[PDB]
């Protein structure tokens, strides 16, 4: 009843261009099984936000990657927060959100919109970047593991950390292995990191070992939750910004319209996020029997959300393939949906739209000029290279 199909979403063909493949995982019915994984799949719109949105029976505490914690152990304890279910979930949670609140945002944002306008000045000095390197990348490096609270020391291993995450949620295939192999030094950082002591007064990591005496977590639990913000919240958004800039280079016309009117640069970077995806996919484990899309799922079987072709599915979206400024974007899955919905969402929407408004205020032209290239990773989809020439206004 449901189609079987031997498309592989972690090949390297696939990240090289996944848009053909996801079209025929969507047409192919609702629900497909993927036979090179034994896992079912989900690439509409309908089911994506419907298994997002039932904790209960499509679970994460057993994995959001390929691997089930029930059958094989996790390669690095479990996250208190992406990888539990309700309500083990809830209050780590609420420190989280409360950590990065709307009262830090506006104790941030100037500081912020600072380093954006300070970044593209500097870039439009030298003319010639590497809109990763030195944009995508070094804006969020610029502010963001000041707002943690960490050292300048070790920093390096912060986007190799991510890198690592996000690889560990795919199959075993090279990618994976190669990542884990290369894991020791990155990992052994980031973990001392989460110490209270190495914490500066006032940022995010302090922050979270403050809150360890409200009866919602613990002092021995605050070192796993700020690991969590230095696992996944760097690269995706670095991803995100350089689409964004790739998007300006490649649709000019939306840069003429984001610099008439530069308040578009926070719906700007949010188109930017649906049209990229920079998490293209998660896993939930099914708990018990369940009817999706017509289909019969058993229990402790594996389901892909493609978050990437959700934010692409025409049953959904007008145009999905053109990057539109003003596009209603509410709902795209992009952040997730539901109680696992990115929960530091307002901390990357505020890193791109500062970015995005100091490119609008700032830059009358975005040139792609020199060889651009991609970066393979299991589950992030990004750019690792993206030669410019910025034109000054
Ligand atoms: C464009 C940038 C970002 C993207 C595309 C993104 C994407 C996502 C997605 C899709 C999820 C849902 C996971 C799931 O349903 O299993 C998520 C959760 C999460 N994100 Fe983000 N994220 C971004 C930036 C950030 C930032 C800046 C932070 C921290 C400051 C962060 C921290 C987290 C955490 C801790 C969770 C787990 C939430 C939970 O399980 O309740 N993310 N993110
Ligand atoms: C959305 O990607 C991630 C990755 C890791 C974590 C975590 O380690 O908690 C959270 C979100
Ligand atoms: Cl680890
Ligand atoms: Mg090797």
């Amino acid at each position: 009843t449901i189609p079987h199909l031997a498309i592989d979403p972690f090949s390297l063909d696939f990240f090289d261009d996944p848009y053909p493949d996801q079209q025929t995982l969507r047409d192919a019915g609702p629900v497909v099984y993927l036979d090179k994984w034994n896992v079912y799949g989900v690439a509409r719109y309908a089911e994506v936000h419907a298994v997002l949105n039932d904790p209960t029976t499509f679970c994460s505490s057993r994995g959001v990657g390929l691997s089930d914690f029930k059958k094989e152990k996790p390669w690095r304890p479990p996250s208190l927060i992406l990888e539990a279910d309700p309500p083990a979930h809830t209050r780590p949670r609420a420190v989280l959100s409360k950590v990065l609140s709307p009262a830090t945002m506006k104790t941030i944002r100037d500081g912020f919109a600072a380093a954006a306008d300070a970044k593209v000045d500097e870039l439009l000095q030298r003319g010639c970047i590497d809109a990763i390197a030195d944009l995508a990348e070094a804006y969020p490096l610029s502010v963001f593991p000041d707002a943690m609270g960490l050292k300048q020391e070790g920093r390096e291993h912060l986007l190799p950390y991510a890198g690592l995450v996000f690889n560990a949620f795919g199959p075993p295939n090279e990618l994976r292995q190669t990542a884990i192999e290369r894991s020791a030094p990155h990992q052994a950082y980031v973990n001392e990191q989460c110490q209270r002591p190495n914490l500066a007064p006032g940022g995010f990591g302090a922050c979270i070992h403050a809150f360890t005496d409200t009866g919602e977590i613990t002092p021995d639990e605050a070192p796993l939750l700020v690991r969590s913000l230095l696992s996944g919240a760097l690269q995706e958004t670095v991803n995100g910004i350089g689409a964004a800039v790739y998007c300006l280079a490649r649709f000019p016309g939306e840069l003429q319209r984001l610099r008439s009117d530069p308040t578009l640069a926070r719906n700007a970077f949010e188109e930017a996020v649906r049209f990229e995806s920079p998490v293209q996919t998660f896993f939930r484990t099914t708990t018990r029997e369940v009817e999706l899309g017509g289909a019969v799922i058993g229990e402790g079987e594996k389901v892909l959300m493609f978050l990437g072709s959700a934010n692409r599915d025409p049953r959904r979206w007008s145009d999905p393939d053109l990057y539109d400024i003003t596009r209603k974007t509410s709902g795209h899955v992009g952040f997730g949906s539901g109680v696992h919905m990115c929960v530091g969402q307002l901390v990357a929407r505020l890193e791109g739209e500062v970015m995005l408004s100091a490119l609008a205020r700032k830059v009358a032209a975005i040139d792609i000029d020199g060889p651009v290239k991609r970066r393979f990773n299991n589950t992030l989809r990004g750019l690792e290279s993206l030669p410019v020439k910025l034109t000054p206004a």
